Order: C-alpha cells, then structure tokens, then sequence
C-alpha cells in the first residue's frame, strides 16, 4: 500500500518514507494529496529541528499548505464525499475550549496543526483530516490555489488585524512570500496602494509583478530613512505597517513608518528579544499586533479566487514531483524562488 | 459681476439668477465652479419644494456634488490657494459640538449642507465654501470624477456601517444611481460579488457596464421570492444588501434576503411608516442600519480615485451647461440617465 | 428509579411524568437538577404548544434555566467531575458550523437547545448535557445565582450588542423579567443611569429595588410622549434603548427616544409584521439590532457574580419543589411575581 | 489686577508671577480659576524643563488639570454663561484636520495643551479657555471632581483602548496616581477584577481604599515571576494589562501576565528604547496600544460623577492655597501623597 511521506528525524535529516494508509474517524476524511506548497516553516524544522518552544521530540511529517481529493468519509461527514476536491486549512481544534467558542480558535492551546510537532503534516499521498476543516474547491480554483489559500490566509489574517480598508496606504516590510502574501490581501481588501521594501532587486520584480504598487530597495539606510523614503513615495505615511521579515531593525522602521492612530502588525518571526522605540508608537498610538496563523480565512479566500477577485497564481515558481522533495526544499532554502509546490497525485499533476 | 445661479422658488418653479460674488471668511474659499452632478435629491426640492422636514421657505441655491478650482482664500487659509482644483464636500459643521468631537460630524444638527434649506447650494459660477471641506484634487483626477466623490461617499459611508469587506456577497436593491455607487464602493472594500435588482431592464445593463457580478430583473415577486432568486444566483444569502429604492417591498426583501448575522443597510428613502418583518430580522441577528449623508469619505474616495482603484466615469450619461439647467433637470427626472452632469466653467467644459 | 420531569404534551396539557435516566455520552456529563427558573418561553409552549415556527410535534420536557451537581461524566470529560456544581448554558452546538467558527454560535441552525422544540429541557431530577456548556460554579455562586446566569445572559447579549458602556443613559421598555435583567447587564456594563418604563406600578417598584435609577410609569402615552418624558428625566436622549416588551408602540417609542447615532436592541417578541417609523431611525443613524438567546456570556456571568459585581438574587419571587411545578406554571403565567425558581433536589432545597 | 500665576522659567525654576487678565476671543469664556490637580508631567517640566521633544523655550505658566467659574464669554459662546462651573478640557484643537474629523483630535498636531509648552496652563487665578472644550459641572459635582476628571480621562482613555468590559479581570502596574485612576475606570467600566501591583506597601494601601480587589507586593521578581503570581490571584491569566510605571521590567510583566488574545496598554513613560519579548506578545496575540492623553472622555466622566458611579475623591492627599505653590510642587514630587491640589480661588476653599 503505497504511502510515500516526507519525514523530519532531525537537524539536517530529511526522508521519504512509506507510511500506513490513515483511518478516518467518524468526523475524518481521508484526502489523496495533490498540491503541497512548501515555507520557511517546513525549511525550518528541517535545518534546525525546531522553531522556538515547538521542538520535533520524534519523526514528524512535514507539509501543512494543502489540497487534494476525498476518497473516503466518515460516518458522521454529511459536507463532503468521495471525488470532492478540498482545500485543507491544517489548524483544526480538538477541543471546544472557550477560544473556540469565542471565534479565535487559532488560540486554541490543544489545536491540531499539521507539521507543527508532535503533529504530522500532509506532504505525503494519503492523509486523514477534520471534515470541518476541508473546505470544497469549485471547479474554476485549481488544486494549487487551494494549496495557496493557507499562504493567503496568513496575509487575510495580518491584514484584517491590522484594519486594512478602503484607500489606504500600506507599507509591506519584506518581498518574501510572507510579504507577497500580505500584499495581495492588502490590495483585495481595499488599500489604494501598497509599497513593498526588501533588500533584493530580484524579489522585488516579482512584487511587482504580484501587484505592488512601489518598490523600494533598501540597503544601509536607518529606520528612520526607511521610513522617510516610504513616506516620499506615498505622498503620506501608511496608515499600515505590515512587518513580514522579523529582523529589529525593520521592525523599528515600521514604527517610525506608520501613521499616527494607525497599526503596525507583526508576522516575521522576530528574535526572543526585540529593542524598539516603544514610546514613539505608544505616543502616537501606533498598535502594534501580532499574529498566530488565522482564524475563518478560508471560506472568504476560496469565495476570493472563485471570483477571480485575487491572483495567487503568479507565486508558483517551482513545481516537483513528491519523489524529489529533498531537492525541492534545498529549493526552497536557496531562496530564489517564492512557491515551491509539491505534486502528490501520480494520476495528475497539473496546477 | 456674471454669477449665473439655479434658484428654486417653490413647488415647479426653477429659476436662473444673477447673484452677488460671494465674500470668503478667514477660513473659506471662493471656488469657480466647474462640475456640478444634480440627483433626486435636486429634483425632489425642484417638485416638492421638501424633503419630508426639510422646507424651502425662501429661494434656494441647488446643487450639492461639485468641484472648481480656487480663485480666492482667507487670511487663515494655509492648505489651499488660487490655482488648486478641489472637490467640495457640501456638509461643513458650523459648531464644535459632541457629534464633531467624536467624529461622526454627518450627525450634528446645525451642519451647513449645499441645497438642503435654508442652506444654497453650488449650481452657479462663483461659490464660497468653509476651507476644510474643499478637498485638493490631483491632476490626473478629473473635474468629474471630484464632482463624483459626492454620491460615491454615499456608498462608501452606507457599505462601511454595513462591514462590507473581503469576499462578502452583497446584494443592491436598485438600479439607480445610489444603487450604483453602492455596488461601486462594495466592489472596492472587497466584495468578492455584487447582484444588482431593478425592474428596467435598462438601469441593470448600466449595472453590468459598472462591475455588476450579477443582475436580476424583477417584476411581481414576493420579498420571499426575490430573496430566494438572489440567493440562488450567489451561492448564498448574502452577507450585506444595501437598500437603495426606498421601496418597502425592497425593504422586506433585504430583510428575507440577508445572511443570519448580516447587515441591511437602508440608503433609499421610504414612506413615513414602514411595515417590515421585523422579528424576521431581529431573531436571525440581522441588523437593520440607516445611513445620514456620509462622514469621513472624500480623502479615501480621491486616494481610490487617484489610484484608479474605482471608476465613476460610466456614471455621467449627460452634460449640459449651466445655461441648459431647466433642461439637464427635465432629463434627471425623467430617470432614464444616471448622472446628468452640469458643465459652469465658460473657459473649460471637458471632464 | 426516580426522575420526575415536567412534560407539555400540547396547549393546556402540562403532565409530571416519570422519564429513564439519561446516559452520557464520551464529552456529556449527567447531572442531578438543583434549580431551574421558569419564563415566558416555557409558559407560552405550555399555553400555545409553540412559538412561532418552534411547534412541540410531540411531548417536550421544559426547563432551560438551570443548575446542578454533577454525578457522572463521560470518558473524554476532564474539566468537571463528580460532586461539581454547575451553571448549564441551555445551548449546545451539535455541529462544527460556520456560525461556531467565527464565535457566533447562538446562529448555528443545528444547536441543540433546551425546551424548544424538538429538544428536551432540563425541569426534571436527572439531565445529561455537552460537557462544555456546564460551567462550574465557585462556592460563594449559589444554585439559584447559576440557574439566574440564563436570564442574565439574555441581558448581557442585548447589552453588548447594543454597545452599552461607561456613562451611557439606558432606556429599558418593561419592567418584567427580560426588561429587569437588561437593567442589571447595563448597570454592570456601566451605564450611568437606567430608566425603565411599565404599564404596572407593581413592576417597577421591584425595578427600583433591582437598581433602576429612574421609573416612568406608561398610561395612553403616544410613542413621542414617551420618548419626550424619557429625555426629560435623563436630562438627554438616551444612547440605548433596550425594548423587551415586544409591543409595537414600544417599538416606536425607542426609536424616538434614542440619541442619533444611538442603538435600539429589540429583545421581547413582537407580531410578525411590525410598522415603524424606519426611516426616522435611518435618518437620524439609529441603528436596530435584535438578538436571538446568547453567545459567550457564561464565564462572564459567572465572573461578575463571583465578585459580587451583580445582584440577581432579588429575582426570585417564589420556589416550588419539582412536585408542585403545574402551581409554578399557574404563578409564573399570572405575572405577580418575577421569577418563578423550581427545587429539583429531594437532598436540598435552599438557594 | 491680581492674577497671580505659577511659571517655570528653567530645570528648578518655578516662580510665582502676576500676568494680565487673559481677554477671550468669541469663542472662548474667561474662568476665575478654582482647583487644579498638580502631576508627574508638571512636576517633570519643574525639574528638567522638559518632557522629550516638548521644550520649555521661554517662561511657562504650569497646569493643567483644573475647573472654575465662568465670569466672561465671548459673542459666539452660547452654551456656557457667567456663574457656569466648568471642568476644563485642557487639550483644544486649533484646526479642523483630518485627526478631529475622524474623531481622535487627541493626536492633532496642532492642538492647544495647558502646560505642555509652548501652551501656557491654568495654575492661576485667572484663564481664557476654548467655550467648547469648557464643561458645565452639574452641582452635586464638586471643583475637585471637576480638576480630577483630567487624570480620570487618563484611565478612561487607556481602558477603553483595551476594550476592558463586564467580567474582564484587569492587572494594573504601579499604584501610583496614573495606575490609580486606572483602577477607576477599568471596575467603572465592568472589570470584575482588578489587580495592582507596586513596590510601596503604602501606595498599595492606598490602592486598596480605592477599591483594588487584590494588591501585590514587588520586590526582587522576574517579569516571568510577576505574571505567574498575579495568574495566581486572579485565578486566570488577565484579559486587559495596563502598564503605568513605564519600567521596562514591568512592561515584560505585562507581556508575559496577559491571557492570549489580550490588550496591554501603555500609559506610563519609558525610555527611548525598550527591550521587550515582543515575539511572546505578538505570537499569543497580545496586542501592545499606548496612549496619548484622551479624547472624548469628559461628557462620560461627568456623567459617571454627577451619578455617583465613581468616586475619585480618595485620590485627593493634599490641599495648597495657590500662593503656596512652590511648597505644593515639593509636596507633590516627594511622592508620599497623591493628588496634590492647588486652590485658586480667594473667595472659596472648600472641595
Ligand atoms: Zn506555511
Ligand atoms: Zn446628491
Ligand atoms: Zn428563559
Ligand atoms: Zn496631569
């Protein structure tokens, strides 16, 4: 019974192994995988076996941004049968705890979540999943939108926290896929312009083509530069931050950057300590936010793309087959692209 | 000292008239009018001589969506001087009581308001107007499109107490120029679709021109029919409908029609009394919202506009000089136009 | 094996009937019934055998609000165990639906619900119950305070929803059991003043004694009337209106009495078909909200009442053991008292 | 003409002064000056001659939590007459831009600030203020309540940022009089529970009178220590923290003590730049606000006074006449006390 599954063991120790074709309980659906989009995440627990306090104790399979067909259902599954083509969003509760109940269930301290360990992520060829949490593709959204929706969502999250809205003005901090991401929600949620920094000449291109509405290259200039030239280009100061790089100093800029009453929000992954001219945001009311994953993106993002109303098409840069993962993740490191997408499906593997 | 004006008189009687050169205060502007858009509410005093409380008890200056260009400020005048192209937002607070304060100006009751008595409007020459409330436009905003903002801040103001955001379904009920702006500025806070209802065949032509994702004619259905043909056509109940006719078959409609949750939001003026299942709504948490005018809307409309993040052109269906008044307000009301648009610059008469 | 319970089998037709005890399922809990308040929605299934759409197609046992002790839980149970006292939230989502993913779960379609038809309620010595809709109670939270956190809810959902908060005036239409529990929500949401308005002179000496700051007695009054005696006693118009008789001239008087830009929350059931003054709310940014039943409230509920920030004790006007529940009924439809409380446990029958 | 004035000409330079009597322009009302509550922030101008980037450049007159009697208006002022006791909003904006617009005219950059230079304060016997930010005090309100409303806003401001509400359990940091007036607003707004924690067992003490639910004693904790005990006070991770000391160690605390999904609000002045585990906030979702002064607070707070909803009386330790002002300013700085007021007024001294 063939199972192929990408496997961390640890810091540097990557395999594909045959795992056991997984049961689906009553709520369960079992998922022939197609479409696995890679991230920094997956790259990090390979190279170092950890992301902070989440730590792989055991072998844990990788991959979490994902879309495949049902080919088996449980009992009690009535949304759902055999043949439906289904985005996974790869948070899924276990509990009913009063996050849930409250609606902010990615807060949820017992949530399942793929490839977040001690869980098992889905880039493998069978994969069982919360029914509630697949969410039924229409026909005009391909397989590897549906891998995308989970990169979106990130973006979706950020920016309705940050309050994202009708003409305003965005500044995006990185030109990575957290950025782009950040980006193209900004523009479906209604921002009049969004102007994106990054060190390199070449993410910025893609930004560009993505949608960005300025670009602009940083290189040894002070926080406070930054967010001069941001505000030259725009004609005012951004309403919004969004930092998707993590490091201080670009932090700091985005402090120095945003308007006043406005918010800033954090999606890079930061250092245990950051060093920021607090009081400058506080004085100002400048908020400063920051996200875990997302909560109820998926339903809006596949009604986004259905329409056509958003394009996270031009993000694939790279497409491998599930056999050559090891080389599709030296891929993702080396940086160059944004989307390495991974093709479980021997019977397809078109986008 | 030519100053040619359009004065109601009364019930029928419309006039043109030479009136004074306005003298600006320290903190107005003297504007040479340039585009002046006339819309039911124009027409309703012209007819009626009263909107409901509000009464022409002497002759009155109509027009209120305009824009000009400076020629003339006060001495504590800073943001604007002879030269600069501006969008005039026709409610300007005379008092700094609480509905200023907390911002929701649109509210407070001794507002000044173009061509709502006993206040003139801006159908003329020369017109003066409180600085802060004159917008400057840039250059490649048009005269039109500044005129414009005036009915697309009604829509922006109506979709944001509604919440419209990224991939709501929204329904419009009418076809009319308030339904457009809606669909407009829904289109633009993120709404993934936009069905339009109408009884002309006509108006939802106008409405797919526009970025309608779906029309539907309706001629002698139940509220609980048209409600159950929206749905049908978006999948759905949509989340947000925006009400425009003032109809209270409309009315119910949208009660009927909205998602559990949602919002109605009612644009269009009705009879004094409504009859409206009123429990439906309320034990399905829909919300019922009005709206007064609009606040806060004409930066975000030119940051939209400037990044040509709408567009309102399709809207102007004619243009008349200010000389042709009688006759551009014989075509508004005859209704089969959107946006009959007034032309008072001698010197330019292009958009 | 005892289990009395309280049966309507149709209009007029109340039984005391012995029923099995229940079994708890892996994530229920079975508890032995300590206090169960009565209101109007168990009166009125017992007179008419339905509310509205909600039809009793076959025997129902009433009670939804309610406390216990808990005697037995189910295998995946860990936060209660036997000898826990607990407040039961009436409501249980059946299903992970979208309406339970974005925190509003009172709008699920499946939620099962205590005593509307076709659930079983808990007026009987033994009831079974999802585990994560029982709340413990501390030790300083009486059985009756538990059984009380329904009808509070009821209040603080109205309350939230219609935005109360600190220093706002209230006005509370009726001083009957929903009206007096909105009172007690605003207080404790912080409102500075609340008047309440009834026909009786009975009603609002006990609203008075509950904390009402002002009492305005209803005789042939028109709806302006009211609203205009209201403003007169606050000093202002009021910024929330809480309406929880249902009755349309109350309906109206709200809507006059509200301070533009305020909030109506519609609570008491009124006819199908209301007729309203719509557009002077529209007009005047008024806006309507209604409410079904409660989302959230238990643990805030029970905060409050733990330290003593709440007094609901005042409430109960009369107790009945389980046996003489058809008397309770009989007391409860006269409408002399407030809240009629009903004494399940043969071991104790103290608060 | 006697108007004696408190000035700050350098670092330790206070002198007492005569000035002319101040002549109100038409929207202004001249106040005969009665109490005037002293702070940090005037206490700070007195011995550095500055507070950041706000300079004292020339001679300052300090002040700025103040009531008195209106003995002078001007033509345009009608809501305010002579014999009018007011409560002085200190911070008046000069323009109508787009902050006051929207409503947060706190974050105009050309508001008028008592005290903050180069703005002259109300620490004398005679003052000229803008009529609209002038409020009428009703007379069960006494002059103290009236000057104390300024420091109330303060907490008022920073509670609502945090969306405290019913039910929520709050941990404020410092009990000085900033984390003070906290505790007010925070159980006037809701809060089950508040705690405070400070180094003084007497400013703890004095907490405790003004109605803490729980004090606790910092010595030699960690940030981590800290958030450990208040959790095990409160029995729960705090909903809201507000952080009044500006001590970066307490800004951890903050961090590390907020329930996840949580606000932590900045009230008190830190350094330049401040370490933080900004990373631990963000991912729990912590959002991190801060404040700067109020906006539309004194209508509320007048109206949580006049109904004896709050009580801020406590606060005052001190009473100086206004000639001993240098003695006052010692008084206050020293710290022993809390509130030290300032009377202005030769014809009355009482509260
Ligand atoms: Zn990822
Ligand atoms: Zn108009
Ligand atoms: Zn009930
Ligand atoms: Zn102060």
């Amino acid at each position: 019974a063939e199972n192929l599954s990408l496997v961390v063991h640890g810091p540097g120790d990557l395999r594909l192994e045959n795992y056991p074709i997984p049961e689906p309980g009553p709520n369960e659906v079992l998922l022939k995988m197609h479409s696995v989009g890679i991230c920094g995440s997956d790259v990090h627990y390979w190279q170092h076996g950890r992301i902070g306090d989440f730590v792989v104790k055991k072998p844990m399979v990788l991959g979490h941004e994902a879309s495949g067909t049902v080919v088996k259902v449980g009992s009690l599954v009535r949304h759902l049968q055999p043949g439906d083509r289904v985005a996974i969003q790869p948070g899924a509760p276990r509990q009913t705890d009063e996050f849930c109940k409250i609606g902010r269930y990615n807060l949820s301290p017992t949530i399942f979540f793929c490839a977040t360990p001690p869980d098992d992520g889905n880039l493998c060829r069978f994969y069982k999943h919360n029914a509630n949490f697949c969410y039924k593709l229409p026909d005009n959204v391909t397989f590897e939108e549906g891998a995308l929706i989970e990169p979106l969502s990130v973006g979706i999250h950020a920016c309705r926290r940050a309050g994202v809205t009708l003409g305003n003005k965005v500044l995006v901090c990185g030109a990575g896929p957290i950025g782009l991401v950040n980006l193209l929600a900004a523009k479906a949620m209604g921002a009049a312009q969004v102007v994106v920094t990054d060190l390199s000449a070449s993410r910025l291109s893609k930004a560009k083509e993505v949608g960005a509405d300025f670009i602009l290259e940083i290189s040894n200039e002070s926080p406070e530069e930054i967010a001069k030239k941001v505000e030259g280009l725009l004609g005012s100061k951004p309403e919004v931050t969004i930092e998707c790089t993590g490091v201080e100093t670009s932090i700091q800029a985005g402090i120095y950057a945003t308007h006043s009453g406005g918010t800033l929000v954090l999606v890079g992954l930061g250092s245990e300590m950051t060093s920021v001219p607090l009081v400058h945001a506080a004085t100002r009311e400048v908020d400063i936010k920051g996200v875990f994953r997302y909560c109820n993106t998926w339903p809006m993002a596949i009604s986004m793309l259905a329409s056509k109303s958003v394009n996270v098409k031009p993000l694939v840069t790279h497409r491998f087959p599930l056999e050559k993962a090891l080389e599709a993740f030296e891929t993702s490191k080396k940086g160059l692209g944004l989307k390495v997408m991974i093709k479980c499906d021997p019977s397809d593997q078109n986008p």
